[PDB]
């Protein structure tokens, strides 16, 4: 049909050259429609207009987020019959904190250390390795891997990882399963905390998973900590994986910029955040309800309808950026939207800051590292929320 289907199938790197388009139409807020579910949509692509929509209070996340909420997802993003609530199940039990605890800056100052020395450590191997070795397989997954295990969940086991992994692979997608297949994902993301939360918050470590547990408040139910796991998997594992891989690929398609890094390190924190504009993850949108009739630069949104920022379409917005497709450590433009922007400002942010500044910095430090094949041959994960290259072959 004539009206634009949601989303636009740009799984690698190259954004869907519609976000451009819709950003230069006459409409700041284009209606679309899920693919997924045949829901309506709105669609942000400006820089402009989704400051004013993610910093309005009269649009709810949560909201979105609820049983029959139109949505992109072709799933619900819960196993049946639970809440999917997770945020606001610690609020009520009165751990209003404990995520900004295990995430913010006195949580990097603990792990710091460790994820810089591993960073180190992994690429030191790749470094005697022969021939084609793969960030994806030999770098970013032990990373992320141990990212998770000890910042997160508590020491899982690898079958656990995969099977945690293979869930959010399988129920955060568009298409490429069926969905009996994406449902069967949380109800077996589900099943796994209910059976193994109590255990695995109980190990050794200050992983958030533990502190949740163990925090003040009646107890937290046994849901209630799946609810914490679940969202822990999900917001965590195929973000940073993605991200990760991503951030390594604009890495090696600039090697200029690493040439500079290298050869002044404190430049590193600035090319972290040109990263998190320029390198693209969600497939996706950021999306809030309408919880009363507004406006929004002149488009007119009914109480109940979902508005969709594309973070990638505002972080590629010419009128925010200049030469936006330029990957520019120096740059000195207005703030990115790769943790979005608002209340819900990524809880993690800074988690994932530190984790990706150790890899720049793993990178930064051995001239010679290339990607071994054209970026154009590299396989992605068809339908992913969360854009993920199979793997990254690369040599010295
Ligand atoms: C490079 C890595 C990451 C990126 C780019 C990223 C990006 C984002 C973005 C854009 C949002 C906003 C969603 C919205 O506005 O609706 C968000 C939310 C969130 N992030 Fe991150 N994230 C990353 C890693 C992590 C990690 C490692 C965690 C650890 C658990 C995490 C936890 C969360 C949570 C719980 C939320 C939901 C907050 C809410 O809905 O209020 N993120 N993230
Ligand atoms: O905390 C959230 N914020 C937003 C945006 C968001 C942040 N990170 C994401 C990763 C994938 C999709 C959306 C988001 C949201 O839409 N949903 C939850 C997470 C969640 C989704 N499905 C669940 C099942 C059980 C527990 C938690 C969740
Ligand atoms: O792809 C998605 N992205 C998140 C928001 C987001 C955008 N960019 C992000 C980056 C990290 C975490 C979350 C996001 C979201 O709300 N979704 C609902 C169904 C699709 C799914």
């Amino acid at each position: 049909t004539a009206t634009l289907t949601y989303p636009f199938h740009d799984w690698s790197q190259e954004l869907s050259p519609r976000y451009a388009q819709l950003r230069a139409s006459d409409a700041p807020v284009c209606p679309v429609v899920s693919e997924g579910t045949g829901d309506p949509l709105w669609l942000v692509t400006r820089y402009a207009t989704a400051v004013k929509l993610l910093e309005d209070s009269r649009f709810s996340s949560e909201a979105a987020q609820a049983s029959g909420a139109p949505r992109q997802e072709p799933v619900e993003l819960r196993a049946p019959g639970t809440r999917g609530d997770a945020i606001a199940m610690l609020r009520e039990a009165g751990l209003r904190s404990v995520l900004a605890d295990g995430l913010g800056p006195r949580a990097v100052r603990r792990h710091q250390g460790w994820i810089n020395d591993l960073a180190e450590t992994l690429m030191s191997e790749l470094a005697s390795r022969e021939g084609t070795f793969d960030l994806a397989a030999d770098f970013v997954e032990p990373l992320s891997s141990a990212l998770v295990s000890r910042t997160l969940l508590g020491e899982l086991s690898a079958d656990e990882r995969d099977l945690l992994a293979h869930c959010a692979d399988t129920g955060l997608r568009f298409c490429g399963v069926t969905h009996e297949e994406q449902v069967h994902a949380f109800t077996q993301m589900h099943e796994f905390f209910l059976e193994h939360a109590r255990r695995l918050a109980g190990t050794p470590g200050e992983h958030l998973l533990k502190l949740i547990a163990e925090a003040p408040v009646g107890p937290l139910s046994d849901e209630a900590l799946a609810e914490a796991g679940s969202l822990l998997v999900v917001a965590g594992f195929p973000t940073s994986s993605g991200f990760l891989c991503g951030a390594l690929l604009t890495l090696l398609r600039h090697p200029d910029a690493v040439q500079e890094l290298h050869a002044h390190p404190e430049r590193v924190p600035s090319a972290v955040e040109e990263l998190l504009r320029y390198t693209p993850l969600s497939t996706g949108s950021v999306k809030r309800m309408a919880t009363e009739d507004l406006e929004i630069d002149g488009v007119r949104i009914k109480a109940g309808e979902v508005v969709m920022v594309s973070l990638e379409a505002v972080n590629h917005d010419p009128d925010a950026f200049e030469d936006p497709d330029v990957f520019r450590p120096g740059r000195e433009g207005p703030m990115h939207f790769g943790f979005g922007r608002g209340r819900h400002f990524c809880p993690g942010n800074r988690l994932a800051r530190c984790v990706i500044e150790a890899t720049v910095r793993a990178v930064a430090r051995r001239p010679g590292l290339r990607l071994a094949v054209a970026p154009e041959e590299i396989s992605w994960h068809e339908g992913l929320f969360f854009r993920r290259p199979r793997a990254i072959p690369a040599t010295w």
